[PDB]
């Protein structure tokens, strides 16, 4: 997945220095270049599956919601028989 | 909030230019330092609250087999009845 703190740190470092090589310049700047886009698709990963489990949770409140309903429902049904 | 991905390359499109001004480079891969730890700590944000959701999970269906069961319970003693 994307780059590590230090691995990112490192790209930045080679690139404060003006006599660094051309071809390794354009380089550097396509690793963070493709490292951004990896990190926001990362973060679209756990965005899509926290959405997902907030949606399971809401389903089941509404579900263990309808079965309160019918226990205090066959609760009052035990008073008449 | 983490630089827009258009706002990263625009960045990475300065540094491209040899020529730039070291004042203006530093100031460029600054952004980038600060930005990387910004989105590090927003994919913490969103791991801790995905946390906390998926133990909501958990103790939603904890909930839910907890009201089945006296479901199950009240269903039975209404045919000793």
């Amino acid at each position: 997945g994307p780059l590590k703190p230090e691995e990112h740190e490192d790209i930045l470092n080679k690139l404060l220095d003006p006599e660094l090589a051309q071809s390794e310049r354009t380089e550097a700047l396509q690793q963070l270049r493709v490292n951004y886009g990896s990190f926001v698709s990362e973060y679209n990963d756990l965005t899509k599956d926290y959405t997902r489990v907030n949606d399971d949770v809401a389903a089941q409140q509404a579900t263990n919601a309808k079965l309160k309903a019918r226990n205090d429902q066959l609760f009052a049904e035990i008073d008449d028989l």
